[PDB]
């Protein structure tokens, strides 16, 4: 199913139909400030992000740039840099030759190179650059940002179609051809396929499910899937969700960002949670153990029930860095908690290992069961420290090396 | 693209292709407890519940059904009731008519129907009782209680064929032909097809779309669509939306219920309200207003970005329910809350309204939009209640009845 690309090296992270959907995400601190920047670069990287970006917008970003990749290899921590430019990339790319080596691939809006004639030298500029560094470059279109010379040639093909398409429809067309016209381009002028991947973001769902599958028909490219300026909370982490699904299941997409707008005070890393659940529920990665429980309903028999699962899952975080270490492939780990006999020992059944609470109307005992078996049953006080210590005995078994 | 279905009411919700796609959840309180079942139920209506289930799981609970129904008309809501029955249904149907009569639906497991020959005794009984009452019902199958002797018959036919599929493959076959056999059955027996809404659960997104796929080619039901046993927090949400956004963007599925576990003290609401942030985002029912942001990076000027954002939103939410009284069509608003010009003009120009804070580099001076042009620029202090004010002048013209 996963759609055949070349591989394009972002530093040691290899992307492409070959390899796992690489997750990313991007700072927000100023990129000035070394110490912020190369601390949130960290936070990240450790939560999860295998590449990060940072926005490199004017001359002291730039100058920051090689003493943040110089921190970072200072503890090891090799996670490849992406850096945004817009507007004046071609500029700060020319005079910083530390900041572009330092680098480990560069981002181009098609739409953000500058005004008529001058975008196609900064555009050539850039890659230029990136082909004497054997840099990699995304080629990033984004709606926000469309160029609006490619939307009115788009606009006046689309008024002498027998039925021309709508307004928002000539949009996204002109979005698709942004990418793919820099994409042959860029090839034309030397750079190589296994150093091009490319976006063409929109805010809608619906919207990104059609772009990307013209992306996908018409390039060979790896490509950086995500839904751009997603928004806030819950809407933010569901409408991203739902916008690549569809896309990730038909085979679509290498590399992966979720555009959350964090609260006030909410951690940059959320948005790398919400990325690996999104590869981990359509069972394309595996990044932690996963707990699956039902509702509860009128069935179920106290607050036990919710206190148990959020005790369980808080538990497998606990030991998961152990774990991680001692137990290849622990990582797939399925456990269930279930409030009653209705669905309880099904499910259970098909997880890895799964306890089935006694609801309404049942006898006060807990049957445990692993591998799709009954293993024991439980009662009393103490279920939740008896059925971890079964988890753990479980891990040590099935996942030992 | 929507599948074309009979028409179902349940109580006066129709659920169907032609009808826009239901939402619908789940009580959590004990069904006897008439107080606290009848609370749950008005809190999930008034949250955007379209439909509430609830367990009628013994005698108690059967007993509590018509007083619940009768406070609610007391009080002019007219919520349909979905009954959930195992094990026990045809018993509690017989024994209580006017619990039977109660309910605007049934619900019944093809798996919890009992043993052996008892099962279609069962089975008949309860489509009896809806015949003759003019109820409909929901045949729904949920792979944590899979028909056993089905899943045998089934895993022999597997073992006859040239290349045998694996044993989780047979189960979501299993699963199908479960509620394939039972709506069949259920049709030969008199009831009508506008008395038909299929299910078949399980708690893995992608066996979730396979299964689905098959009882939309395999049936002309009307379905309801959920992931059963999502789990909780974040991963519940992103595996929920993850799961029926393939699903319904092909253009199946007619209700829908998130199967989120609460966590201890978080509100039984909040599977509605991701439900409704799953059918918006991907454009096919619009319930309020909602705001694209983008993430913020290191081109954001200040914290602000991230504050005006979230005042913009539960400003929104707050006006709702006037406006919603007032401006007929208001839950289309679509307003922009963006961090720079390198995609906040833009973005906001999609938006029905948009604000475009100065990033780095820039003048302090926040341009806004609508209808995708220039409406005024703000500066100083106070950016945030002049932009909510001509978001409440926007709203005023636009959405004027
Ligand atoms: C900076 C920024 C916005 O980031 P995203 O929403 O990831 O969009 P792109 O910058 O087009 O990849
Ligand atoms: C009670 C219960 C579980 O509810 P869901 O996860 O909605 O599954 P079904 O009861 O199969 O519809
Ligand atoms: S397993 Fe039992 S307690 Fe949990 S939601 Fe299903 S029927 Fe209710
Ligand atoms: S609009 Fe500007 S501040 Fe917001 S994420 Fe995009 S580049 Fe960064």
């Amino acid at each position: 199913m996963r759609r055949p690309t070349p591989t394009v090296y972002v530093g040691r992270v290899p992307i492409g139909g070959a390899h796992p959907i690489a997750v990313q995400s991007m700072t927000n601190t100023p990129t000035r400030d070394v110490e912020a920047t190369t601390a949130q670069v960290l936070e990240l990287h450790r939560a999860g992000s295998e590449i990060v970006r940072l926005t490199v917008n004017d001359e002291e970003a730039a100058k920051a740039v090689p003493e943040i990749k110089r921190r970072l290899l200072a503890e090891g921590a090799e996670v490849p840099l992406v850096g945004d430019f817009h507007f004046n990339g071609h500029l700060l790319l020319r005079k910083y030759p530390k900041m572009a080596e330092a680098l480990d691939k560069f981002r181009i809006n098609p739409g953000t190179l500058g005004r008529g004639r001058h975008k196609d030298e900064h555009f050539a500029e850039m890659i230029r650059i990136a082909m004497d560094l054997g840099k990699p470059v995304r080629i990033g279109a984004n709606w926000g940002s469309l160029d609006p010379a490619l939307l009115t040639e788009l606009m006046d093909r689309n008024a002498r179609r027998p039925e021309p398409k709508s307004a928002h429809e000539v949009v996204l067309e002109a979005l698709v051809e942004s990418a793919v016209r820099a994409y042959e381009a860029a090839l034309e002028m030397g750079l190589g396929e296994d150093k091009l991947v490319l976006s063409a973001k929109v805010s809608k769902a619906r919207d990104l499910v059609w772009v990307y599958r013209e992306l996908a028909r018409r390039t060979q490219a790896p490509l950086h899937l995500g839904l751009t300026e997603a928004g806030m909370g819950v809407k933010g982490i569901v409408a991203s969700a739902a916008a690549l699904a569809p896309l990730l299941l038909e085979g679509i997409g290498d590399t992966i960002r979720v555009s959350l707008t964090p609260a006030p005070g909410e951690p940059r890393t959320k948005e790398v949670e919400v990325a690996q659940e999104i590869l981990q529920a359509l069972g394309l990665r595996a990044f932690a153990p996963e707990v699956t429980s039902c509702p509860g309903c009128g069935r179920t028999t106290s607050t036990f029930f919710q206190e148990l699962a959020e005790e369980v899952s808080r538990r497998l975080k606990e030991r998961l860095p152990e774990w991680r270490a001692r137990y290849p492939g622990v990582e797939e780990l399925k456990v269930a908690v279930m409030g009653c006999v209705v669905n309880g020992p099904g499910e259970s059944k098909h997880a890895h290992i799964g306890i089935s609470l006694p609801g309404a109307g049942e006898e006060p005992k807990a049957p445990v069961y692993a591998d799709g078996k009954l293993l024991t049953i439980l009662k009393g006080e103490g279920i939740a420290e008896e059925f971890l210590r079964l988890v753990e005995d479980y891990v040590k078994t099935r996942f030992a090396p």
